[PDB]
């Protein structure tokens, strides 16, 4: 109910054309201030609680990185906008499998891994867990540039652990099993979670655990089994997957650890590498 000075008038934006639609909204670029561009995220009447929509506008204000999708303002009247950072290329996902895809490299593959790793030590830093993170909530600009984005799940943790209240369900194949199973969120969730985006990439958008079903996937992993090397990959970036998929979670990498291990991987880890036919 309360507003602060991310508010403007309505009056300021000016909805162009529609990037998306979903159960909660739609998503729209736009000119803001009749001069910049933005993207605009709207809440659809009577499907979400103004409240609730907005904690991600009320997260975004606390979350600022050059590799975090940023905010820039806010409309809290009915139609209730959100207004952010515009990425010209759209979700990761659909970059990776469309054509320009195709062109892309281990060595670019790995620079946008890095940059996902360093906006989310970012938020290792700050104390915060994302909950979503995976290839369709990362966004793409010009030049390959990343950024984390959709913060509507993002919680500050308090006591070590953000534990999810009954009823709350998460996508199993992109969710640690402590947090899919008993609601335990940590960054250490987070962590495993990129280790499946790390899949996203080299695999160029292709769904984790193919052909397994959720249940499956809840009790193979559970009995010990990872996904094997993506083809084309070297088996040293599988085995950092296989570190973010350790069962004890305070056993995963920190994000500053990926960030750094990322960063240098073509120095110290695969210094003989060569692109392949995909990688
Ligand atoms: N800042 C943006 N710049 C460009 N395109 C965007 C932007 N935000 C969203 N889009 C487009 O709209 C799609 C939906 O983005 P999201 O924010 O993930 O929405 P959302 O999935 O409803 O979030 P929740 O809270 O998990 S229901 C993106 O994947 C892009 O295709
Ligand atoms: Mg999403």
């Amino acid at each position: 109910l309360a507003k602060d000075a991310w508010e403007i008038p309505r009056e300021s934006l000016r909805l162009e054309v529609k990037l998306g639609q979903g159960c909660f909204g739609e998503v729209w670029m736009g000119t803001w201030n009749g001069t910049t561009r933005v993207a605009i995220k709207t809440l659809k009447p009577g499907t979400m609680s103004p409240e609730a929509f907005l904690q991600e506008a009320q997260v975004m204000k606390k979350l600022r990185h050059e590799k975090l999708v940023q905010l820039y303002a806010v409309v809290s009247e009915e139609p209730i906008y959100i207004v952010i950072e515009y990425m010209s290329k759209g979700s990761l996902l659909d970059f990776l499998k469309g054509e320009m895809g195709k062109y892309l490299r281990l060595p670019q593959l790995v620079d946008m891994a890095a940059q996902i790793a360093s906006g989310m030590a970012y938020v290792e830093r700050m104390n915060y867990v994302h909950r979503d993170l995976r290839a369709a909530n990362i966004l793409v600009g010009e030049n390959l540039v990343c950024k984390v984005a959709d913060f509507g799940l993002a919680r500050l943790i308090e006591d070590n652990e953000y534990t999810a209240r009954q009823g709350a369900k998460f996508p199993i194949k992109w969710t640690a099993p402590e947090a899919a199973l008993y609601g335990r969120f940590t960054i250490k969730s987070d962590v495993w979670s990129f280790g499946i985006l790390l899949t996203e990439l080299t695999t160029k958008g292709r769904v984790p655990y193919p052909g397994m079903v959720n249940r499956e996937v809840l009790d193979q992993v559970e009995r010990g089994y990872r996904m094997p090397c993506p083809p084309e990959c070297p088996e040293s970036l599988h085995d950092l997957m296989c570190q973010c998929w350790r069962k004890d979670p305070e056993e995963r990498p920190t994000f500053e650890y990926l960030q750094a291990f990322l960063e240098d991987y073509f120095t110290s880890t695969e210094p003989q590498y060569q692109p392949g036919e995909n990688l």
